[PDB]
Formats: C-alpha cells, structure tokens, sequence
C-alpha cells in the first residue's frame, strides 16, 4: 500500500 | 488531506 | 480532499 | 493499493 | 494532512 | 501531518 | 507500505 | 508532524 | 514499512 | 522499519 500526499 | 488504507 | 481504500 | 493527493 | 495505513 | 502504519 | 507527506 | 509504525 | 515527512 | 522527519 502506498499513501502519498503533497 | 486524509488517506486511509485498510 | 478524503481517500479511503478498504 | 495507492492513494495519492495533490 | 492525516495518513493511515492498517 | 500525521503518518501511521499498523 | 509506504507512507509519504510533502 | 507524527511519525508512528507498529 | 517506510514514513516520510518533510 | 524507517521514519524520517525534515
């Protein structure tokens, strides 16, 4: 799982 | 921002 | 912004 | 499973 | 932001 | 910004 | 699993 | 910032 | 598992 | 298991 927030 | 992963 | 993965 | 916000 | 993976 | 991984 | 905040 | 793994 | 802030 | 904070 990958979570990515900019 | 809200992620969530289960 | 709300992401949510299950 | 991937969540991205920008 | 808020990030949670389970 | 608050990251958790379980 | 990847977490990541910019 | 919050940085919790478990 | 791999938390990243900046 | 890797945290890091900048």
């Amino acid at each position: 799982a990958a979570l990515q927030s900019s």
